[PDB]
């Protein structure tokens, strides 16, 4: 249905549907943060935050669809829907997992409210057009 | 890469390679009640407990991947790729969805450890040989 | 040699001559379901009831037992010597380790007592002749 | 599955995949020993220790498999397969059920505790070689 | 079995397995650095703090190393399989002391949180585009 | 430069190559007993005593050269450097790392002090002559 998933965490969509594509990292190296990063953490039996709860099912989703593209590689036919496809779940579902983990890996790094402020302050950089932005965009100070 | 999805629950995946896979409902059906009993708890900025959170994240991943599969049906030519497609989605993927699903409603209406001693119990019925089963398996209720 | 091997439980081996043999379940289920719902009991250097101890031995000897019906498969020649000792194996010793096993993984995950119970509840319903049976076997939940 | 069944014990099957096999008594007399020794204590409603659990779930499977070498001898017309079934198990299943066997009537005689360091001092003994070992290994001392 | 050098300094090989390769310098300068700032220390018979002693171990199997490739090129005169082995060598081998000698040295020098957060920081930035990562990289604070 | 891995744990090279190579046995031998004995240990992470550390250290080494072993064994198929290579690891580093192996596995297992009086009592033993050394040479005592 129509759920607002970041409700709980104090972000909306469109806080994200907000950044540039560019930005986030790419998906493999997504996965190879989160996992050096907090291996024994996310294994666990601890639910000490839900930021490694919603990040572990969505590792799950990740795993799931690398298989789906795998298979879909194995067995169609028809090159330009292989093609397509895999192009289709690698650029927009792409797109939507990589946000939803850069933020938890940035949630936990450096706190909600870090990402939520820095977030606001990107959001006022980007608003303004080229001729009065800075530069450089802002950085995630920790403090 | 190493996930243990279910770790944090209590419960773990050799517990759900246990029951079959054709016992689990439709998304639909699913879906609908998961929809009529935690509209607000979903739609809350509210981490009320660990279980709502994945399933709000289950649900984003689903809606997402139906709309890959209206996406690709939209432009691709050849209909077996459709149809392998969207079989691929709505059987095995589905699968994995639907025990994440399952699991993390029934324990946010009855509770963690209700559903571990429900699997267990299942467990044991299904282990059973046909001749001494019992006629139902277990229906749980709070 | 005069070994009650269940004598420490709380049951006899008469309490178990006294279910049928076809009730058991398949060895292979059977031993997944322990793995999935003890691997770190019984991985432990811990010995946090005796059921895990009794079942860690179990396990050693059914696996080696396994390895002999394969090294046997691995050598001999006759077909008919082969496929008699894999049965011997695989029905008749299995009906003991079977037993073991039941015993001591449905103790782990309900308790001792649950299991004394519901044997005895077994023999009521075994003993009663058809006609008046229940339609269902007891099947245990906690 | 890949359990390490002494685990809970302190010991481990590398630290008895290194022992000799001529070591070991016989198995016949190992039951007989545990049986003069322990019948009451065996046959009796407790679980005083663990020890004696395992041990009795061992006499039940090593009795099992005697049935199995007796029942194949009744029924089984090839002798080779006769011969090499009841070898295999009188000496491969043999050697783990008196690693076993020996293993616990140790522990319970003598102490977990001495039977661990026994082991280690026998280690020390035999990763050494010919020229420079004592020439007799060392022995069970209760205190 | 499961031998992790990295467990009981607060990491593990995936963690440096993650960021690039070419990060971690040549081992030439690694023991230069290494002998040139702590003669003393590892030339100390104290095992003041476990860093030195793994580190000690260390350039003990590398100085092996090199004088098996010494061995090598002494006494076997055919190329192709001495060059095979002294690739070998000089990449995986080569990458293994890399990482450990950077870390343990780095460790030593800065502090083990520093580090770790370092490659924390230096992973999320490398990761991260061009566009919109800091102006320059993070680097090691005394 | 001047790098003795013996130097913090009372002892320096020259004391271990003070008894007979044949003393120190196989390597396999040392791993078996080393996993079999601390599995725990080792798979933890937390520097417990710096003993651990440079075992931990150690193995990976030695894992590392039977890699490339293997390495080598899988891609040059010429048998004399092969040859030559195996037998260089198998005897020069083969000696270190079993050197290394023994005395921390008996450090740990016993003692430091232990150890070192034990190889003052083998060497003044060993060297002793026949007629009049004690009967049985000295052996470690837990």
């Amino acid at each position: 249905m129509d759920i607002d998933p970041y409700k709980e965490f104090g972000a909306t969509v469109e806080l994200l549907s907000f950044l540039p594509s560019d930005f986030f990292p790419s998906v493999r190296d997504l996965l190879d943060t989160a996992s050096a990063l907090y291996r024994e953490a996310l294994e666990s039996p601890e639910h000490a935050s839900p930021h490694h709860t919603a990040l572990r099912q969505a590792i799950l989703a990740w795993g799931e669809l690398m298989t789906l593209a795998t298979w879909v590689g194995n067995n169609l036919e028809d090159p330009a829907s292989r093609d397509l496809v895999v192009n289709y779940v690698n650029t927009n579902m792409g797109l939507k997992i990589r946000q939803l983990l850069w933020f938890h890996i940035s949630a936990l790094t450096f706190g909600r409210e870090t990402v939520l402020e820095y977030l606001v302050s990107f959001g006022v950089w980007i608003r303004t057009p080229p001729a009065y932005r800075p530069p450089n965009a802002p950085i995630l100070s920790t403090l």
